[PDB]
Formats: C-alpha cells, sequence, structure tokens
C-alpha cells in the first residue's frame, strides 16, 4: 500500500479521534500505537466498550481491511461512530500508514 496516500486518509477520516504516536493522547478514540499484532480493547487507560474489549480477534491487515470496512458490522456496539472505507484500495493504504506510524 501507499504510506503517504495513508496517512492523508487518516488525517481526513479518523485523525479527528485518533492519534497514532507513541505516547499520544487519547481523544474520543483510543491511541492506536502498538495497535498490529495485539488484542482487540488493549490501549492502555482507554476505557472500551465491552463489545471492542471482548472481539477476541487480534489486529492485523486482514482484520484491519474487514473492520475498517464497516466498523459496526465486525464490533456490533461498538461506540466507534464511523461509516468504513468502501475502496478496497483506500483501506490498503490507510492500513499501510497505520503498519508503520504505529510501530515507529
Ligand atoms: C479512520 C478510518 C479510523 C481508523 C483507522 C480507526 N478509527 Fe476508531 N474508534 C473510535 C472509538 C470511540 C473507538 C473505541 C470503540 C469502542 O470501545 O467500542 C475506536 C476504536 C478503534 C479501533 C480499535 C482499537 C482497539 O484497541 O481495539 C481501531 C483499530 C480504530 N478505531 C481505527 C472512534 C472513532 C471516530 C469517532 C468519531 C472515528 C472518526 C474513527 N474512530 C475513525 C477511525
Amino acid at each position: 500500500g501507499d504510506v503517504e496516500k495513508g496517512k492523508k486518509i487518516f488525517i481526513m477520516k479518523c485523525s479527528q479521534c485518533h492519534t497514532v504516536e507513541k505516547g499520544g493522547k487519547h481523544k474520543t478514540g483510543p491511541n492506536l500505537h502498538g495497535l498490529f499484532g495485539r488484542k482487540t480493547g488493549q490501549a492502555p487507560g482507554y476505557s472500551y466498550t465491552a463489545a471492542n474489549k471482548n472481539k477476541g480477534i487480534i489486529w492485523g491487515e486482514d482484520t484491519l481491511m474487514e473492520y475498517l470496512e464497516n466498523p459496526k458490522k465486525y464490533i456490533p456496539g461498538t461506540k466507534m461512530i464511523f461509516v468504513g472505507i468502501k475502496k478496497k484500495e483506500e483501506r490498503a493504504d490507510l492500513i499501510a500508514y497505520l503498519k508503520k506510524a504505529t510501530n515507529e
């Protein structure tokens, strides 16, 4: 995926509710640093729904591609109110940005 295009998607559609940087602040949604390879609902110091806490999957490319297409479908009961990203290539670019940004 294209990381720079993914960054612009992140800023436009996600940054209102999320930061990605290490030690970044929780906002409406959790800081996302360290997301990849982690269970759902584990960002330290964020108060999640039971749904997000209990989903019981591990975040990676496959699971983020599905979630970000339709969040409430993948995690019914979620308090992330976001319609989703329809285009596969947009999700892929965003996920590539996230894979870099949330690890560095
Ligand atoms: C834009 C496309 C994005 C991306 C990539 C993410 N979000 Fe959100 N998000 C929000 C809230 C309140 C939560 C917690 C939900 C709950 O507890 O039920 C989330 C959660 C996530 C996750 C899961 C994190 C985990 O640790 O399991 C992920 C991967 C995620 N978000 C990515 C709130 C918002 C928004 C508020 C209006 C918006 C906009 C977005 N999120 C957008 C995005």
